[PDB]
């Protein structure tokens, strides 16, 4: 079928319930979003509204980027994590630690290109790192 590339600069992780910031059937740990700066894939706008103001309330600056947002992101505040859909179009993004995503569009799986597409922003200097709720599909 689809044959998405490779990576190797980048080190894939699995999600897993272990963390204070609960999330699709997974437990986001802090330490994949506090500590620097790192970049989280939602697939919905309401849970991007809480997800980010809830880091705040961790201790981490989160903000939410999707359709009809503010320009609030920040990369210059200390640590600072974004989560956001397909709305923030990289452009100066790749200088995350790593990036936690459901990898299911709209309750469903993404697509082949979706994590290729979606890969791309944590290994811009180093190995970057890709945590996801799901591995895949079967």
């Amino acid at each position: 079928g689809s044959v998405t590339v490779p990576h190797p600069n980048i080190e894939e992780v699995a999600l897993s319930t272990t963390g204070e910031i609960p999330f699709y059937g997974k437990a986001i740990p802090l330490e994949v979003i506090k500590g620097g700066r790192h970049l989280i894939f939602c697939h919905s706008k309401k849970k991007c509204d809480e997800l980010a103001a809830k880091l705040v309330a961790l201790g981490i600056n989160a903000v939410a980027y999707y359709r009809g947002l503010d320009v609030s992101v920040i990369p210059t505040n200390g640590d600072v994590v974004v989560v956001a859909t397909d709305a923030l179009m990289t452009g100066f993004t790749g200088d995350f630690d790593s990036v936690i995503d459901c990898n299911t569009s709209d309750g469903k799986p993404q697509d082949a290109v979706s994590r290729t597409q979606r890969r791309g922003r944590t290994g811009r200097g180093k190995p970057g790192i890709y945590r996801f709720v799901a591995p895949g599909e079967r």
